[PDB]
């Protein structure tokens, strides 16, 4: 129990309610970029001219559970191990041990001005309802204010709503026979202005790669460990 126990829920709740509904069907997301099984989605949105268009991304990894995918996400203690586009990042509070407020610099891209960013990363366990549903791994980032926020002149402060949403499918279990079902949504503001060109080239570019970095981080972390289911 920190003071942010109920935004979390409602974060998460939200997260479960819409953002894993399949978007196969729904022709309001365009497909940008298909590489197998990872599938990458946005919707063309602007508000006041500045581009804000979510991202919706699916994507199946062998050999490695959701439980190990969000602990991999969640655990700053790896993130320089998978990350490229992180300049500096500072934990600003532990709220719980599941819980911690982030301060984050971007790589400048060029020609907008760098972005920071201040957000709540939580990760949860959500059961499965029913003996018939998967359970579900959660990791959600969000935008929270905080006094311990620095002053950085260099920055324009974005401010985000993200979750890695990971369901396990199991055919001794071995490797060989998991799959892990991720969704992951981001929907970033970036402040300020930037060219929408820059937005939606570093978007185009950066969200494949880092969907195809990180999950290929996971497996070679995890191969040859025993399953954390
Ligand atoms: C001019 C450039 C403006 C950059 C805007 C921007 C700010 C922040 C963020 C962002 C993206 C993912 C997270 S996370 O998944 O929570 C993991 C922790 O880092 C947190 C923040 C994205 C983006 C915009 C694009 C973009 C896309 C994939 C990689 C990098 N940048």
């Amino acid at each position: 129990t920190h003071r942010f126990v109920q935004k979390v829920e409602e974060m998460v709740q939200n997260h479960m309610t819409y953002s894993l509904q399949d978007v196969g069907g729904d022709a309001n997301w365009q497909l940008v970029v298909e590489e197998g099984e990872m599938k990458v989605y946005r919707r063309e949105v602007e508000e006041n001219g500045i581009v804000l268009d979510p991202l919706k991304a699916t994507h199946a990894v062998k050999g490695v559970t959701g439980h190990e995918v969000c602990n991999y996400f969640w655990n700053v203690d790896v993130r320089n191990d998978w990350e490229t586009t992180i300049e500096n990042f500072h934990v600003v509070e532990t709220l719980a041990d599941n819980a911690i407020i982030i301060y984050q610099t971007h790589k400048r891209v060029w020609p907008a001005s760098q972005r920071d960013v201040l957000y709540l990363s939580v990760i949860r366990k959500i059961p499965a309802l029913t003996e018939n549903d998967p359970e579900t791994w959660i990791v959600c980032n969000f935008s929270v204010d905080h006094d311990s926020a620095p002053l950085n002149n260099r920055c324009v402060r974005a401010k985000i709503n993200v979750a890695m949403i990971c369901q396990t499918l199991v055919s001794e279990i071995s490797r060989d026979n998991i799959l892990c079902k991720i969704t992951y949504v981001a929907n970033v503001n970036p402040g300020g202005w930037a060219p929408a060109s820059v937005l939606r080239a570093v978007a185009k570019r950066e969200y494949p790669k880092f969907l195809k970095r990180f999950t290929s981080y996971v497996q070679e972390k995890t191969a040859g460990k025993p399953i954390l289911f």
